[PDB]
DNA sequence: GGGGTGTGGTAG
DNA sequence: ATCGCTACCACACCCC
């Protein structure tokens, strides 16, 4: 019934279940997708064109679909009055995805079951769907050809699974630009809804990407919204959380809710903050990309994928990361698992044709005040991460020489195999043929 | 007195 | 039970 982590299986079984992962190897797919397709097309923007994004992204992706794609065994539920969540298990299991009604008794992605049961009221029950993998990579595919069907933008970038940036070149200051753009997030909308079989999307549209991102925000769900840098107020700018700026999370929140007083909106930041006590805060670097992003405007580093998404989307690195499920009673498990990972990574290395000339061992140990075993089932609770890397000389895809220098780097870092709660096996640079 | 590594963080 | 991935950016430290 269970594979342990000592068990052969256990990479192939963990990866079938796990939605991060799933997530992750998406996303590599649609990068090399996007490669592949514009091998001959050499469309890229300059810093001298206009041009309006529009950011859009499925409605609670997995929940949306795994409720269209339900088996016989939940024909029952309607999707517009129950709250429904996908995840695995009964407690302290991840919600995927769940709808708006479950949203509505405030119900949030990444929330276990056990929280989100506690917020119904007496009498309204949870229903919980299984993930529907396969199904939602074919609702993806359908996205992204209706995307280009449309024949409307010039540069389509895969964000996620769910989630594309789609660039518009266009003149500067169009007469009625608000409602032929409108017009087109209208059709946009329609055509998804009509191409994937009833998932609706959502659209930012705004000429920032940070500004089309929040405006996504704002018009979930199943809506659009415009709001372009010449229609900031603050009216906008009140409806957003800290947190809502890309590049901003939980640790970033902490640090900015400490130094400006828990504002309650990125207005009331707006109203507060010094550009000097931003990067005193959260460092040079982000300090000035939320600076930025107050005014609407995109760093230079968020830019690069519009001008050169062939350079940025090119895979630089390839690991694995298991930390769920890790408990090995000694350290010839600990090689063992070592060397599957390794064959595994050889075997996505090989596949793309790359050699790879250095390594790094990452670790998670269990912090040593920390219980044994965490609330959540095999979990791996508080933990301090440390990591090793090696130079491997010349670039290689040998098995002999990679795995003894992964399997030398645990040994270097010195975890007892019972302490073990996580291991990350990285290939960190990659050499091409 | 500039750079490489380990550490911390973010996004779906 | 439950499936906490993974690419890539930033930066403090520490080298002699
Ligand atoms: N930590 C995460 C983030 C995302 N996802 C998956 C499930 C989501 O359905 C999908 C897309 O992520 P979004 O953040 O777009 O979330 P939703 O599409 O569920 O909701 P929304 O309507 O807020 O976009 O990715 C996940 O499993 N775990
Ligand atoms: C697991 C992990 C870590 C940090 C955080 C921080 C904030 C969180 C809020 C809500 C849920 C959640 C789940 C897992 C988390 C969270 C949060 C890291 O410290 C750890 O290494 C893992 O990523
Ligand atoms: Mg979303
Ligand atoms: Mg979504
Ligand atoms: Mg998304
Ligand atoms: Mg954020």
């Amino acid at each position: 019934r269970i594979v342990a982590c000592d068990d052969p299986d256990f990479l192939t079984s963990y990866f079938a279940h796990s939605r991060l992962h799933h997530l992750s190897a998406w996303k590599a797919n649609l990068k090399d997708k996007f490669l592949n397709e514009n091998i001959h097309k050499y469309t890229k923007i300059t810093d001298k064109d206009t041009y309006i994004i529009f950011h859009i992204d499925f409605d609670c992706f997995f929940a949306t679909v795994a409720y269209l794609c339900r088996s016989s065994s939940f024909s029952a539920c309607d999707f517009k009055r129950d709250p429904i969540v996908v995840c695995h298990g009964t407690k302290n299991s991840d919600i995927a995805s769940c709808n708006y009604v479950a949203r509505s008794y405030g119900i949030k992605n990444g929330m276990w079951v056990s929280q989100a049961e506690k917020m119904l009221p007496n009498g309204i029950k949870l229903i919980s769907l299984p993930y529907t993998f396969e199904q939602f990579q074919l609702k993806s595919e359908a996205f992204y050809s209706t995307l280009k069907r449309l024949n409307i933008f010039n540069l389509i970038l895969p964000i996620s699974i769910d989630e594309a940036v789609c660039v518009r070149i266009i003149p500067d200051n169009i007469h009625n630009t608000n409602t032929l753009n409108a017009r087109l997030c209208e059709e946009i909308r329609q055509e998804i809804f009509q191409g994937t079989n009833g998932c609706t999307v959502s659209i930012g549209c705004s000429d920032s990407l940070v500004l089309a991102r929040l405006a996504l925000k704002m018009a979930k769900p199943n809506g659009y919204n415009i709001t372009f840098k010449s229609n900031l107020s603050e009216e906008f700018w009140s409806s957003f959380k800290l947190d809502d700026l890309p590049g901003v999370g939980h640790s970033t929140l902490s640090r900015l809710e400490s130094t400006f007083d828990s504002p309650h909106s990125l207005n009331d930041l707006r109203k507060r903050y010094t550009l000097d006590a931003l990067k005193a805060s959260v460092g040079s670097k982000l300090g000035m990309k939320i600076h930025l992003a107050l005014q609407g405007q995109d760093d230079e580093e968020s830019l690069k994928i519009l001008y050169d998404p062939k350079e940025v989307l090119q895979r630089k690195s390839l690991s694995i990361d298991i930390n769920w499920g890790i408990r090995f009673k000694n350290i010839t498990q600990v090689d063992l698992f070592i060397e599957r990972g390794c064959q595994y990574l050889l075997e996505k290395l090989n596949e793309i044709n790359k050699t790879t000339s250095q390594i790094t061992l990452k670790l998670m140990r269990r912090c040593k005040d920390a219980p044994i075993e965490p609330p959540k089932y095999m979990g791996m609770g508080r933990c301090d991460s440390f990591s090793r890397s090696s130079r491997l000389g010349i670039p290689t895809n040998e098995f002999g020489i990679i795995a003894t220098e992964m399997k030398s780097l645990y040994r270097t870092l010195g975890c007892p195999p019972m302490e073990l709660r996580g291991l990350a096996l990285q290939f960190n640079k990659l050499v091409d043929v």
